[PDB]
């Protein structure tokens, strides 16, 4: 049910692939496609998926035509080159080894930072499928802006991000947990929780602000969440499971494990952390995950789980309405006690 | 009174930074004032010139008001940013040393891989000064679309460039002029010559297909030529007024320069360029440099320059019309014959 609807999804991706692919220009062409192939597949299409059924609870089933729900999953396709386009460049930055179970697109030979570039094709990509599909809806210009808000978030998010872990300079001082807050909120929230539903909002003509403030109450706070639950697996996942490895304590970031970490710290287990922590050598970051389990942070996390599930799950039931609470429920459920 | 022009656009700068620089998230965006700062200044401003200047030559003077001055000069700046977030991932990828009279912002100690994210948030502002001064305009749309559009051009036209640039593969093959058209087409042509005009165009109310392909016919041209004098410069240049160190030689690019190189070589000659292209050794640079002074390139360029304005000057004579032909004549005046 849940996995046919992932099926369904994903079965959209060849027309999606194929009306973007459509002189000497043809290689740069084969390119766009090699990238779109490599880096918008292997994930959970959570997001994607997200337009699709939300789309779905907010339109009457009467008004479900055949290019409507065509729409409905290219601008979820577009969620998905949005994610990729970040991802693309996130693995660049973070100098991350793994994506979705398979080397870095940038770690390829005879890629490298010309990946740079094939992040700002997915980007473009966006743009294109929005005229293709939606350019004659009245919702096109708010979809449009949207987008391009939902970008400027996440780079505003990915500059504190990498401004709070420079590389050979120790910043515990800044990793508190009002910096977290304000790094996760730009960098994943807005993007990855609050567009996907509010794109699926406007296209069933959902546009006024309050209810737009509503949804962004909850999606904020569940994207908040799952950052967190991301922090965690960075070091406790499984790499098998997640596709990815780890880099946060090397990179020097303001993981939430490591603003718990100092929350918890005696001044010993301070000057460990300091001594050992945004620096390659693999003894270092034994040490730090070492600390991190002498101060019981995965039973921190599960406790952290359970609480924000409820606070998200008040948080649903204060300000679903009057959009179905299937529509944050449903998404709830999908990441929640979520291990990949 | 066109050093006074450029005076009066760059006197705009302070308001830009101001209105997109207006909590924890205040660091994120004083590290944007400092891309913006380093990365749009130093240039010769031709483009948000061209936006000032055919805006005021294209508007009626009874409806050029303070607030679409305003406008004027805002799109201008934007077209800047196009133009800095394309450079600052462009010296990463092509491995620059210095730019605008500076080290790369790339190069810079505590930058880095991180420019990746500065150029994003470069392009992100754009979209924020269109949203600002001209989302109340009948023209917003048509402005919106076409700076994506011109990026996306641009980005096609860089995936030609580094397809046809590998490193540490002979590609002299594929250095035809036919590919070379192509790719400065698309890299160059559509972002730096008919975006300004464009622009300037739409905001004047001037939506017309075949106004806009009339413009473009010209403008392309424009482009082709002002991406060989750029070629030409990269290595004939002088460093001090260009403000940049070339890479084409050791970068394996598709220069106009190695075009014509292979047009007129023997097959002696042939193998020293086969031997020597596309590599790191200042000797085997030095070597290139030899053979193209040797088949006379810098006066097979001079000639080439003058043929070519004499065509541009025919395209304005068939397809300025209704257009005061000033407007393109002001934008030939300011790249013909040109050392920087
Ligand atoms: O997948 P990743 O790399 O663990 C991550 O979540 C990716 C990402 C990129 C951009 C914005 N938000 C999250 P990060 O923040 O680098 O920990
Ligand atoms: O300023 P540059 O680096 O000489 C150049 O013109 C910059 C540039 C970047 C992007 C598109 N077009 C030109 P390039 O093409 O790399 O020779
Ligand atoms: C914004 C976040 C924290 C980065 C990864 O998102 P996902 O965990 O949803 O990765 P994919 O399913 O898209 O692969
Ligand atoms: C698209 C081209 C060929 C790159 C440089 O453009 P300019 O020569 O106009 O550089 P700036 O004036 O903006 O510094
Ligand atoms: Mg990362
Ligand atoms: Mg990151
Ligand atoms: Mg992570
Ligand atoms: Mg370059
Ligand atoms: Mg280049
Ligand atoms: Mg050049």
């Amino acid at each position: 049910v849940y996995a046919q609807e992932k099926q369904d999804f994903v079965q959209h991706f060849s027309q999606i692939v194929r009306v973007l692919t459509e002189p000497e220009i043809g290689d740069a062409i084969a390119r766009l496609k090699e990238v779109l192939e490599y880096n918008a597949i292997g994930g959970k299409y959570n997001r994607g998926l997200t337009v699709v059924v939300a789309f779905r609870e907010l339109v009457e089933p009467r008004k479900q035509d055949a290019d409507s729900l065509q729409r409905a999953w290219t601008v979820g396709w577009c969620v998905e080159l949005l994610q990729a386009f970040f991802l693309v460049a996130d693995d660049i930055m973070d100098s991350s080894l793994t994506r979705r179970g398979q080397i870095c697109w940038y770690q390829k030979p005879g890629v490298g930072l010309d990946a740079i570039n094939d992040a700002n094709l997915l980007e473009a990509c966006i743009y294109r499928l929005l005229k293709l599909y939606c350019r004659e809806q009245p919702y096109y210009l708010n979809l449009i802006e949207l987008f391009l808000q939902s970008s400027y978030q996440t780079e505003i998010g990915q500059t504190l991000d990498l401004l709070t872990a420079p590389q050979g300079n120790v910043d515990l001082v800044r990793f508190t947990e009002k910096r977290y807050k304000s790094i996760v909120k730009y960098k994943t929230a807005f993007a990855s929780f609050y567009l996907p539903i509010a794109a699926a909002m406007y296209m069933a003509g959902i546009d006024g602000e309050k209810e737009h403030a509503n949804a962004k109450k909850i999606l904020l706070e569940m994207g908040e969440f799952f950052q967190i639950q991301d922090d965690y697996l960075d070091l406790f996942g499984d790499p098998s499971v997640t596709g990815k490895i780890g880099t946060d304590i090397q990179d020097n970031k303001c993981s939430w494990l490591v603003v718990q970490c100092l929350q918890r710290a005696t001044p010993e287990q301070y000057q460990i952390l300091k001594e050992n922590y945004g620096q390659k050598e693999a003894e270092k970051v034994a040490r730090v995950k070492a600390l991190y389990e002498e101060l019981d942070l995965p039973a921190v996390f599960l406790q952290y789980e359970e609480d924000s599930y409820s606070h998200i799950m008040a948080l649903i039931e204060q300000y679903a309405a009057p959009l179905p609470p299937a529509v944050f429920l449903g998404l709830a459920r999908k990441i929640y006690k979520r291990r990949k």
